[PDB]
């Protein structure tokens, strides 16, 4: 029976069967989760430029890294923001069911760098599970945060 899980740590450490990247438009390295991540899966980075709202999967070996553009909110309207980051998850349960695995890694999109400044926890994680509640897969979500991770599983919890 999938669950949802979060998990305060490194995305680049996941056991799972993939990972999304908090990905730029640009398919460029990038600095935090896109860090690491670069790091952990370089090759993953080749042609990964996709539009903001969008995935694109690239292999790295066998292992799918999902790249996921959310809206930098510094730029979007409170409104177009909020349907570019619904549709950048809806493209992530696209890929996760098209690769067919049993598990995927996820961040919470648009709540570092792109958050505009403002706490999008709730706003972003209602989006990832409205997208991920019509797929099989275990989702595990990754913080850095102790409060977020709290608060994250609370929200979890609060489901079942
Ligand atoms: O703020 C974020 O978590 C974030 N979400 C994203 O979708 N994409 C990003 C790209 C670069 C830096 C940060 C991000």
């Amino acid at each position: 029976a999938p669950s949802y899980r979060v998990k305060r740590m490194d995305i680049a450490k996941n056991d799972e069967e993939c990972v999304v990247n908090a990905a730029n438009p640009r398919g460029l390295p990038g600095d935090g989760v896109c860090k690491a991540v670069y790091k952990k899966w370089p090759e993953s980075f080749k042609n990964s430029a996709t539009p903001v709202g969008t995935a694109k999967t690239v292999m790295c070996g066998t292992y799918p890294v999902i790249h996921a553009v959310g809206p930098n909110f510094s730029n979007y309207s409170e409104s177009e923001g909020d349907r570019e980051l619904a549709a950048a998850y809806r493209e992530v349960a696209k890929e996760v069911t098209r690769l067919g695995v049993n598990s995927v890694a996820i961040p919470l999109l648009s709540t570092g760098v792109y958050s505009g400044g403002k706490d999008r926890l709730t706003q972003s994680l209602n989006h990832l599970f409205t997208a991920m509640d019509s797929t099989d897969a275990d989702v595990v979500i990754y913080c850095r945060d102790k409060e977020w991770e709290k608060k994250i599983s609370e929200a979890i919890q609060m489901r079942t």
